[PDB]
């Protein structure tokens, strides 16, 4: 059994699953202080409940919502949309780039700590256990991200949840990510690179696969053509169209590594940690939501030749894999 | 009339002996909530601060001031239980320190001031717990976003007669941009206290301030490294300034004639993750009567030195009525 949101699910029911998305990326404290920023609490639930439905409609079963701490996740409102919606999300524990003092200052042991906590004992008071843990690099990693990518090693080893991360793909963090979790005895099979479509440098990724990890193309709509006059949207979602995102998967599965893919659309139905009016430029391009994987990435890739099997093997058995935790150490 | 605490709205004479400068838990957004053993547990956190508060309250303490921000960790439930369970009245603040998350950082002056305003006038998260008062901060340079929080918390204050009370890095005399900023929105310097101006020992910055009508905050008393050398992470946040260097400051303001503009207080808390992690303990082994320090140690001290009763009920009373009420 993996841990959701509303308990524990046999891997089976998992299914169609999204490996990276999130319900609202915001900052801690921030949805329960200024909900009126989303116009309120009631409108990001109705909205992300569509979103949702939506997603849902089009196959999926699962998302992973990858929100940490840091990026403001309220499991509690996790919890009110996946009953709505009846979608199945996976909450996560970690640190994300905007740790607080609280979180900086911490040691390695108390990070781990931290993680274990809401991984074995829960979420805040809800009970909540969290499924996967989340990390971020931007470029190198300053002394505080690898404490954090030593104490997610650490506690993937004690409890068995895998691990997700962010990466500045450009930068090839990837490498530097695995040499820490290498180096704390970690499993590549139980991690996955994310925002690994961000860059056109399929020998990184290979390399990378061929040593066992998981491949996240986890941001398949994000893309800012038609937007050029936006520098905030531009800089955010890149001037790379979605079709060479989504033909990465396609040469990864070319080149072998269908095993070790992951995709997802890394969308979010509430976005504060950035410019004001970015939800809705986001909207804008990509009003399918969730749902892109599904009902545009599938049939293009299945026009190019790509069966049903391999991609139902990609977004059922691939997440199933990963999510599924592993004996502990 | 009214001050907005925890626990409702007081009329003026009802806040008594008021410390200006407190917090029951330094902390950060979410931090309790989602680490409450950190502090062992929430329940040991409410029952160290209600303790301490009943101190303070033996002790004189009627009202203290929590100057802790959204980005502080303000947990106004948690004000409000250890308030209830103390009689101690809480008023809350509502602006921002230095550790906003992206959410605020991102954030223009007007959906600052949007925010400050929302704390004010409607309520601390979904608890209708109105802030009483503005903190901002700066430690040097004020950067580009506390330029924002500045003109944002002048702005909150001008439409709701609030208070506004700073931090500084004084002896960087960050007073004086922070007075720049809040003149060029129309901010009446009456409504401003410019905080931490004890950890300086310059008292003509501290006298042209308060020339120009400013409150001057001699917040943080029982701060002292003194005997803790071997410890750096100590040393750099409590100052090799001894508390009577502190209290000394007290009277050199009261004796140049600005016994109304002096708020006191000691800038203690019951909790305090924001730092190393042992240093509520090296705190408390230094200072056991935590927020009792003032009444306890500061009176008698002022005392002896000749400060009569009446300057002193001036400036614990008078002063932060005068102050925490609306214009
Ligand atoms: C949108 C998404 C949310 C946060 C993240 O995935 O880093 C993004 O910025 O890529
Ligand atoms: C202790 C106190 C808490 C926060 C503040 O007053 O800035 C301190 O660090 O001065
Ligand atoms: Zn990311
Ligand atoms: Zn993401
Ligand atoms: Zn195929
Ligand atoms: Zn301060
Ligand atoms: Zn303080």
């Amino acid at each position: 059994r993996i841990n959701t949101v509303r308990g524990p699910i046999t891997i089976s029911e998992a299914g169609f699953t999204l490996t990276h998305e999130h319900i609202c990326g915001s900052s801690a404290g921030f949805l329960r202080a200024w909900p009126e920023f989303f116009g309120s609490r009631a409108a990001l639930v109705e909205k992300a409940v569509r979103g949702l439905r939506r997603a849902r409609a089009a196959g999926v079963r699962t998302i992973v919502d990858v929100s940490t701490f840091d990026i403001g996740r309220d499991v509690s409102l996790l919890a009110e949309v996946s009953r709505a919606a009846d979608v199945h999300i996976v909450a996560a524990t970690g640190l994300w780039e905007d740790p607080p003092l609280s979180m900086r200052l911490r040691s390695v042991e108390e990070l781990t700590q931290f993680f274990l906590r809401e991984i074995q004992y829960g979420i805040e008071d809800t009970g909540i256990r969290a499924g996967i843990i989340k990390v971020a690099t931007n470029g190198k990693a300053t002394p505080f991200q690898e404490l954090v990518l030593r104490a997610a090693a650490r506690a993937s080893l004690a409890t068995g949840v895998p691990v997700t991360t962010h990466t500045a793909a450009s930068q090839r963090d990837g490498e530097q990510q695995a040499a820490i979790f290498e180096s704390e005895g970690l499993s590549p099979s139980r991690v996955c690179i994310g925002h690994s479509d961000d860059t056109d440098d399929l020998s990184y990724l290979t390399a990378l696969a061929a040593r066992g990890y998981l491949i996240g193309l986890d941001g398949i709509p994000h893309s800012a053509i038609g937007l050029e006059d936006n520098a905030s949207a531009s800089a955010l979602l890149g001037n790379r169209s979605w079709q060479t995102r989504a033909l990465l998967i396609k040469a990864l599965i070319d080149q072998g590594y269908m095993k070790q893919i992951l995709v997802s659309n890394d969308w979010l139905f509430g976005f504060s940690s950035y410019v004001t009016n970015i939800m809705d430029v986001m909207d804008s391009v990509n009003p399918d939501g969730m749902a892109f994987i599904p009902l545009r990435v599938i049939p293009f890739l299945r026009e190019k030749g790509v069966s049903q099997e391999t991609l139902a093997g990609i977004t059922v058995t691939n997440p199933a894999r990963f999510l599924s935790p592993t004996l502990r150490a």
